[PDB]
């Protein structure tokens, strides 16, 4: 049905690139890879650095989105945003253009206020933000084609703090004089097994008779029907042991390890926008009830520290994540600002730069590899740099 | 009604007769109850409690202490309970059973890679959830009366493992830092998972009460106007238009140790209470409470411990007026006045943790430092040293 319906938006790359129809073409090879940077004559606020990538050849769009800006809410509110976008570009670009229309809107119910601590009612804010996307796709699924769906990492500096809030398994660090501050965390089948595995305890119909909730080290096979165990449940953090006993046999909810855990042998990251449609392969089982919209969301004042022009922070799609270390990251990000002169507004951009061609790596025989002949990341990768001076009281 | 599964009684390792315990649950002298001297416990472990000050003729701590037969099993535990003494006894006498038997099933291996440590923890998790069965079943049975919670500590091949289903709560204190070993488990602490309940299976509020979280009472006189909301997944707030449903009486209501649930229970987690129901109703809260505890590991071989090292367990009845901070000076500056060899010691700053409690009283109600308020609570105190789990 939505395969029958026009786009919401166009297919692009993040407005603030400023790229034509045919630079779009051309930033799009697989081969070649071209890192897209800002252009010096464009400039993000805080002098941001943005840096991507398209990936290898999985998909012929790249799908990414980013989006950036300074919203007004009736007080300032500087806005990033990144998208990875997943069987589809749809989500990814209509999440890019319309959920700082949900933020604003939100804020505005409580901006009269921020001139319960105030920060729990930004948080609140953003909450509902990602929520109203969510319905707003939703609804709109019958209209548009909004294909696919897309995780969500967004970040607002309001009044003096910054708020990341995350919704997916992209990643935000802080690189303070060197050291390592998270800013968010992943959400795949492995970090939300025992929410997961709670739904499907307390609402057994969303299995459809095809899974069980129970987590085993290894597949059941029906050779160890009446036979002992290892199992974990949703209110279990350690491994007992069971009889096996046919309800066991079905396929598990949670299966693989790292980054090949899945949910009901579909998706690995649970969390994010859109997907309402998405189901179990070669059946009817509906994959949705088990995501979720709602972000997860840190503060950080940037009152309580006095920045210099080389602590950044750093919002990375798992693009990067998937081959770089937050080690490697900090590493590299040290290395490289102290050869930009401090005034030079280009020079986190270059920084940007630098971490997509670190994870992108170089077109060997056998692929893209990386440092110590590591592969390559063949994903799509879009990369922020934001100077923390800008935020110093 | 239905028979005892145990007579009501006091900690056994605290060797009382029965003309003892008796003369110990005076709620006006309260007096406070220490291991004899010419009574050791495993690694010469300090206890002491003291009885209420008259919310119930009993007192419902209890406690047990033993070294488990699986290779040697070190075990504490502390059960605090509530309406009725039943299941805080038949949880001190019957736990270290589950939790032995839950052991034995995997004491080989100890001798997807699982590590080992995760078959402890799962061990202790279905040894707390094999109790609250049996519990369950007995129940119709024998007079099993109440619910309470559940602290309990093992020690196996080096290793401190603490798990908690309740309030009361574990820290060690170690070269005068505190190092939490527990969390609390409370409407405030588990808001989201008991509206995430209440959502997907919206018939356990019996039409009486609504799952969403306001900063207040919801009032008449707010109906249709803004007001700010909490839902299962928000951290914040928002505002919301009052409806008619907002109206029922929250999930979840009060803050901190005024936090409850279906406005009848302040902590979400133990054993017991099956059949526990909201005032003047058929309402179960039961479906809203879990056994399943928390497990927190501390290595032993990582640390020299001191004399000085300990780790505190104690029910709500200490921790409700005194902080962590409090303990950590009332222990240190305690300790440094005793010989390191006097096995007495850890016994005696567990007496001195539950005077500093309860307090004295005169005129104006059980009084502490700085004229505050003591605690009318059941009050039980262990001491660890954590010296005696050294390695070699
Ligand atoms: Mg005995
Ligand atoms: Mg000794
Ligand atoms: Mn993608
Ligand atoms: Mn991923
Ligand atoms: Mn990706
Ligand atoms: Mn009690
Ligand atoms: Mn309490
Ligand atoms: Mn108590």
């Amino acid at each position: 049905h939505m395969s029958d319906l026009p786009l919401r938006f166009p297919y692009g790359r993040p407005e603030f690139l400023g790229l034509s129809q045919d630079e779009v073409e051309a930033s799009a090879d697989h081969i070649a890879r071209p890192i897209l940077i800002l252009k010096e004559t464009r400039r993000l606020p805080w002098a941001t650095g943005y840096a991507e990538v398209i990936n290898a050849g999985k998909s012929t769009h790249n799908e990414d989105q980013a989006s950036c800006e300074v919203l007004t809410v009736k007080v300032s509110c500087h806005y990033w945003s990144l998208f990875d976008g997943h069987a589809g570009s749809g989500a990814a670009v209509v999440a890019s253009r319309l959920l700082q229309h949900h933020i604003t809107e939100q804020l505005q119910d409580i901006v009269d206020i921020l001139k319960i601590p105030h920060e729990c009612l930004v948080i609140g804010a953003l909450e509902s933000a990602f929520k109203e996307m969510d319905l707003q796709i939703e609804r709109e699924r019958s209209s548009y084609n909004i294909s696919g769906g897309c995780t969500a990492l967004i970040v607002i500096c309001l009044l003096g703090k910054l708020y990341v809030a995350n919704a997916g398994d992209s990643r935000a660090i802080i690189i303070r004089n060197g050291e390592i501050i998270p800013m968010s965390s992943e959400f795949t089948p492995e970090t939300e097994r025992q929410r997961l595995q709670y739904l499907a305890f307390m609402q057994p119909h969303l299995l459809g008779n095809e899974f069980t909730h129970l987590e085993f080290p290894r597949r059941v096979q029906r050779k160890e029907l009446g036979k002992k165990m290892l199992y974990r449940d949703f209110n279990m953090t350690g491994w007992a042991y069971k009889t096996i006993e046919d309800e066991d046999l079905k396929f598990p909810l949670i299966y693989g390890e790292g980054k090949k855990a899945r949910v009901m042998a579909t998706i690995g990251v649970t969390r994010g926008l859109g997907d309402h449609d998405l189901k179990v392969h070669d059946s009817n089982i509906y994959i949705k009830p088990f995501l979720s919209s709602a972000p997860e969301v840190r503060i950080y004042d940037l009152s309580k520290y006095d920045h210099g022009s080389d602590d950044v922070l750093i919002l990375a799609t798992d693009g990067l994540w998937d081959v770089l270390s937050n080690e490697e990251v900090a590493e590299a990000i040290t290395q490289f600002l102290p050869n930009c002169d401090p005034d030079d507004p280009h020079r986190y951009t270059l920084a940007a730069q630098d971490l997509v061609m670190r994870a992108r790596g170089v077109l060997k025989d056998r692929g893209w590899r990386i440092s110590n002949d590591r592969l390559g990341s063949g994903d799509d990768i879009s990369v922020y740099v934001i100077p923390l001076i800008h935020g110093n009281k």
